[PDB]
């Protein structure tokens, strides 16, 4: 929905864009008239990542402080991060959202199992000719005019940001922290273009406009280099503190190293350590290492780490090798007739002017009970330094010579590009839980959804909609992802209630069923088969179904693998999906064998052969129950396609106490690997690995 006209500045941005066909414009003032005017997370990801559009958000229409805060809060809640800028461009970078906040149209004129929120922030600061203009002379600065000492100078950087939670896990003395984590990185796999000052260093020669005997008489001003590059990380309040950084110690000159900066987080665990999957309560069960790769080639520069306080850290690439104009001289004395450039610019590494790509890793922590918000500020700068050298004449009696000198008091100019983003500590990703939904199984595609007034309804499932996602916490409460202060309460199931210690807010799954029970009363969660309204029931009846299905959602990070459908038994069989994009299966009363190639089937020898086409599959449903021969057993897999067609392998006829698990494939995702558990008779479980 577009309701308001574009601002004058937005019209300039749209018209000046290099690819205007890929533009998508949104005036944030529209949200006051229509809550659905803003794109949902699914729509924004589809536009930005799948369709490769450039989405422009416009906050410039109304400058009211109350309105500014409301629109920013809506943006922050929906997309995970907030900015205090009039405009925000959103584009795709490394499969994630890249935010480019800016103020003026001139700034953009081209002429696994760990739950975490990932995005990128880009800064692009062209440096004007005036900003690299210095006097042509230092000895005679008022006489020789001025010139630009750089050419097409530019700062272009991309910051990787991760919002995540670490739980405490591990042996005493080596346990992971229990803290909310904001991680900011400039790494090898997502870096921007870097900082550029010049393709090659030129110079200009000048002489004294007066006769000289014992005086400076000649000067050379060389194109500028970076005396330093600096990167400062700050916060708006003390809710966050620096926990870990790389660099940790100062780096020396001529340092060549690719550093793996690993950070250990405690997690609720994947399918390997948590058998119950989506039905598992929040509990630390494993630790994972999240690594960022940082390549250093410091050459002329040492890297100095400075921590002003617990909230601030800075990294400065400081010139150490050939750091002075004097050090660049390759001549010391000469006869007076000699007239030549006394400087060897080959002593200046190209990292100093041609291309510099900084790398660093900053990990902030906040307490596990932190609330409110914090702004994170990054100041990236280059200290532009022109180079001046001079020649001094010496006459004694009957001989003479000149000596060469460097000047270090000459002017410098620091150009800084700043960026700031806002983090909500109440974001559900900071609970450490993997988001899940509550699907009303009597319906085909209905999930529990919370509206703005916290009322509960049944809506078409959208696994990227926060209103349909919950966190199954350590007490068995179902905490809403839209508001972590609200919980699903059996005392009143028409509206979410403030989370507390009451037993009516705690839920327990009945093993090997689709039945979710309330702790206080022992009754089961039921839903009306027509309206979807929730209630507590001691049994099913004509109007009410007691079947609830839960699965992992994609509100934080898109799931790259399904949970284990069925059960694990024996050796896991990894099978890659071939170019046919087809599954081969021998079926009967159950699934005898399953495979990706007609010859390569894992399982038993019986059953009737058939094939399943993976093209257009929207979801996969696994049916299990007590088999005619044995206990709990996977007996059927149902593939549902986007057109609505369904194909089922196996059967449900020879089973009792049937229950289902549903795995929904994300859009534009390809199945590439199958993990199949089977004995000599039947297939026991299957897990799907995806690529996005």
């Amino acid at each position: 929905m577009n309701i308001n006209e574009p601002s004058g500045e937005a019209a300039n941005i749209i018209s000046q864009a290099a690819d205007s066909h890929a533009m998508k414009y949104y005036n944030a003032a529209d949200w006051q008239a229509e809550d659905n005017a803003l794109p949902s997370l699914a729509e924004l990801r589809d536009l930005v990542i799948n369709q490769q559009k450039s989405v422009l958000f416009d906050f410039s229409q109304n400058s009211d402080a109350d309105g500014q805060a409301e629109m920013q809060a809506q943006f922050r809640k929906t997309y995970g991060v907030g900015f205090a800028n009039q405009f925000i461009f959103i584009t795709e970078h490394k499969g994630e959202l890249l935010f480019t906040p800016f103020e003026h149209s001139e700034e953009v004129d081209p002429k696994s199992t760990l739950p975490h929120v990932a995005f990128y922030i880009s800064v692009n600061r062209p440096i004007s000719d005036e900003e690299c203009t210095f006097d042509n002379s230092w000895l005679w600065k008022d006489e020789k005019g001025s010139r630009p000492f750089c050419k097409d100078a530019n700062i272009s950087l991309i910051y990787r940001v991760n919002l995540e939670r670490s739980l405490q896990y591990g042996i005493v003395g080596s346990a992971t922290p229990n803290a909310k984590i904001v991680r900011i990185s400039l790494d090898d796999d997502s870096s921007g273009a870097g900082i550029h000052l010049n393709d090659q260093l030129s110079y200009r020669r000048f002489g004294a406009s007066y006769t000289t005997l014992d005086a400076y008489f000649r000067e050379w001003s060389t194109d500028a280099i970076a005396q330093d590059y600096r990167f400062v990380f700050k916060t708006s309040n003390n809710k966050a503190e620096i926990l870990e950084t790389f660099p940790i110690d100062n780096l020396n000159v001529k340092y060549e190293k690719r550093k793996q900066s690993g950070f250990e987080l405690g997690v609720t665990g994947g399918a390997e350590v948590s058998e119950d999957g989506p039905k598992a309560k929040l509990e630390a069960r494993a630790s994972i290492t999240q690594s960022r790769w940082l390549t250093y080639n410091t050459q002329d520069y040492r890297v100095e780490r400075n921590a002003k306080n617990a909230q601030t850290v800075s990294f400065t690439w400081n010139r150490q090798e050939y750091a002075t104009a004097e050090s660049l001289l390759n001549r010391s004395t000469d006869a007076l007739w000699v007239d030549t450039y006394p400087v060897d610019v080959n002593r200046i590494s190209p990292l100093s002017y041609a291309s510099f790509v900084p790398k660093m890793d900053v990990i902030y922590k906040a307490s596990d009970t932190e609330t409110g918000s914090t702004d994170f500020i990054i100041d990236s700068s280059v200290n532009i330094r022109p180079i001046y050298n001079g020649a001094y004449k010496h006459y004694y009696v009957v001989g003479a010579h000149q000596s060469y000198h460097g000047f270090e008091n000459s002017p410098r100019r620091r150009i800084t590009k700043s960026a700031s983003f806002t983090v909500d500590w109440d974001h559900p990703v900071f609970t450490g839980g993997r988001p899940v939904n509550l699907q009303l199984a009597s319906f085909n595609n209905r999930c529990v959804q919370v509206d703005a007034q916290s009322r509960l309804t049944a809506n078409t499932c959208d696994d990227q909609q926060s209103a349909q996602s919950f966190i199954y916490d350590q007490l068995g409460r179902y905490v809403s992802a839209s508001n972590t202060e609200l919980c699903l309460d059996g005392a009143a199931l028409d509206v979410l209630q403030t989370c507390n210690q009451n037993l009516t807010q705690r839920w327990e799954w009945r093993k090997n069923t689709d039945e979710l029970t309330n702790v206080y009363s022992g009754e089961s969660l039921g839903h009306d088969k027509q309206t979807g309204e929730l209630g507590l029931y001691a049994s099913s009846n004509d109007a009410v179904s007691l079947r609830t299905i839960t699965a992992y959602t994609n509100v934080f990070n898109v799931q790259k693998s399904s949970p284990i459908l069925g059960y694990t038994q024996g050796k896991m069989n990894q099978q890659s999906v071939g170019q046919n994009y087809r599954l081969y299966v021998r079926e009967g009363s159950a699934i005898d064998a399953l495979g990706t190639a007609s010859d390569l089937l894992v399982g038993g020898n019986g059953g009737s052969l058939t094939s399943v086409d993976l093209s257009g599959v929207k979801s996969i449903t696994a049916t299990s129950g007590d088999f005619q021969y044995g206990g709990q057993q996977l007996v059927a897999l149902t593939f549902t396609y986007q057109d609505g067609r369904q194909q089922m392998v196996g059967s449900k006829a020879h089973v009792t106490n049937a229950h289902e698990d549903r795995f929904d494939l994300p859009d534009a995702a390809k199945i590439t690997q199958l993990n199949i558990w089977a004995d000599d008779w039947l297939v026991k479980g299957v897990q799907f690995d995806l690529n996005l």
